[PDB]
């Protein structure tokens, strides 16, 4: 009976468990895990350290440690088609900052979407690419030639609020035409990547890193790999010792649990109902005349509205949305003209929805309640209607 | 019924959990956290994102997280006698960059205590765009006594002039005097850092002299001695300073916390103000002084400094075996875990070591006491006079089961 000694912390973690139950989580980066998931990193794995990798550890007691680690290796090769993985970096940004040290030199040009730089920001000089002002889509031929102007030595696909498929060897054609080495950070796809609905970037990335949570609904961590060997041994050497200690064994055995989940046939039909419910939702902003989908739509798990016609700006439409449990962020678009405190948008995401059971039917009714609420933002009654509907759905579907 | 859908990651879980419960775990860095930090790690915690501080979150949905977080912050604060703390730091590495970022500038000098009279081994220095991190000068033990001296150290602070100076060491056994590593950085004008992850639990517990009230900072791990979940923490009494730190941990080095390793924090926390966190330091005291005094004892084994007033210990194992990497070897066949290390002004290669780090954290967290310590320290030197030996080495294995068993870990 621990928690009878803590009960201000336990209490506590009842109170999140009820708040995340009633809350409607359209945040594009967020989800939910497994029960295994919570338990693998809940396990005394946390209580051996074990410098360096497999086979060779620099302590001894790792015989046991190696297996979850291999297993964790295994998978991640096996689930994106990969010939290397490292399934040690902390977290998304160590992942990427390794992948920096192995192959560019503190001062190289990196350019990246709509800016991947974290930490790194001072270490590199960023460039930042984004979407064509009239398709607000990808545009090729506009990105190599900010490449041939730029001459970076990385390209960085990826990004946090792009709503389309990226066509990743086209990026590693730019890349290869300006002698660049390519990397994707699929973060956000990650998922959709595993579940077959994003093209992989595997086979056309020098190196692709990765969160273990967003889409792939795994622990916070990152993933790094490679098919190529010589990469292999710079990536392995700069997470340890360059940038980071002993792993966090317990965290790797919940990244195992994750992979194994979702090398499961039942995970394409959640990347196919996430797919279908971020459809759903951006049709109901769609239809309306008052707001506009940016590019018009959505290809995969999220997508931005330009919200300016009915509020002031995203901030507002954040706000005001928290005020009947739905919460998002806003998100600048592109171009944006407000303040990157105001923004223009929102960001909506259906991961973290689709993983409670929620289907095509209860992601147009949230949007609905969005369209409504935001209507009519200055109406406390109507929040609060709105609200009491949102309790009717979030009871209807169970969290845990 | 979760573990049936993957036996081969469940039953390897299990397998760790017997060879934990098989091994006698002598790594001076190593703990045994309780049911409750490891169940607070396990939360759904994990599935809230929130980046900023509590009460200035960028995104909804916080207010419980808020609530969590200055949990963490207050026993902090309240443990250790500091006005500010931060408690989102991923690394006890994190706090330090969290530090360096925050008080000096990309090449500028620092000193700290060598990797041998006892020191760190620094991963993620922040680097600079024209590739500078620090320039680091290393200070050490005096050669014969093997402790910290103030006026060399002093005087050496007055050559090299440094920007900061760093104490706290992973494998100095003696008590540091925290006051005069202040007043030598005052005299040269140098920031003074403490990196305490080591000793954190016996400074929580009473047995170590606090460097809060004389570090300019104070970084620690949540885990080792403090018994908590892998994880950074930094403390200050400077407003200034800690509005700079804040910042640099966020959004300077990381994005979001990991709320749910936050709440193992307040967890280990509140055991750590227990009354009985206090005992268990003691014991960590007297079971490493009494390992320690089986070789201090022997004749061809010597321990650095002459013993210990912490949880740690060095021993020079070169009259018996080459070096201590064979120690560390060694021990290994007889269900003993520990690691080689390099011993003031080692002579041999540091892949080879003269030496061997032992250290009671935990061994006294499994509730080993004093003679279980000393039987441990004899097995040791038998097995090491002895390397050459595997039936003498099996016979040791054997007799380090009946302990392990009369005392199970969970
Ligand atoms: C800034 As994010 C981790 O919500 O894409
Ligand atoms: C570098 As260590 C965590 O074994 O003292
Ligand atoms: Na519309």
């Amino acid at each position: 009976d621990y928690k009878a000694f803590d009960p201000e912390l336990w209490n506590a973690i009842d109170a999140e468990a009820e708040r995340q139950q009633n809350n409607i989580e359209l945040i594009a980066s967020e989800n939910v895990v497994s029960k295994a998931v919570m338990a693998a990193q809940g396990t005394l794995l946390t209580n051996k350290y074990a410098e360096g990798y497999p086979g060779k550890r620099y302590y001894g007691g790792t015989a046991v440690i190696d297996v979850v680690e291999t297993l964790a290796i295994e998978r991640a090769k096996k689930l994106f088609g990969a010939k290397f993985a490292n399934v040690q970096p902390h977290s998304g940004s160590q992942a990427n900052a390794a992948v920096y040290m192995s192959l560019i030199q503190p001062g190289d040009t990196v350019m990246g979407m709509d800016l991947p730089v974290s930490f790194s920001g001072k270490t590199y000089n960023f460039v930042s690419y984004n979407v064509d002002k009239e398709s607000e889509l990808l545009d090729y031929d506009a990105i190599l030639a900010q490449a041939k102007e730029v001459r970076p030595k990385l390209i960085v696909a990826g990004a946090s609020a792009y709503s389309r498929i990226i066509d990743f060897a086209k990026f590693r054609e730019i890349a290869d035409a300006v002698g660049a080495y390519l990397m994707v950070d699929m973060a956000h796809i990650a998922g959709l990547v595993a579940s077959g609905h994003h093209p992989s970037p595997v086979p056309y990335a020098h190196v692709t890193t990765t969160t273990t949570h967003k889409t792939l609904r795994g622990p916070r961590g990152g993933l790094i790999l490679t098919d190529d060997e010589d990469i292999a041994k710079k990536l392995n050497s700069a997470v340890f010792p360059g940038l980071q200690g002993g792993p966090l064994e317990h965290v790797i055995a919940a990244k195992a649990v994750a992979l194994k989940e979702a090398l499961d046939p039942a995970f394409k039909e959640y990347g196919e109902n996430v797919i279908k419910n971020a459809a759903a939702m951006a049709d109901v902003f769609n239809q309306h005349p008052d707001f506009r989908v940016i590019s018009g739509g959505t290809n995969n798990h999220l997508f931005l509205v330009d919200v300016t016609k009915v509020v002031e700006n995203g901030k507002v439409a954040q706000n005001v949305l928290e005020e009947v449990n739905i919460t998002l962020n806003k998100n600048s678009i592109p171009y944006e003209q407000l303040s990157p405190f105001k923004t223009s948008g929102i960001r909506v995401g259906s991961p973290a929805i689709t993983s409670r059971g929620m289907g095509e039917a209860e992601s147009r009714q949230i949007a609905e309640w969005m369209v409504e609420a935001l209507e009519n933002h200055d109406k406390p009654e109507v929040l609060e209607r709105i609200r009491g509907d949102v309790k009717v759905l979030t009871d209807a579907f169970p969290l845990y």
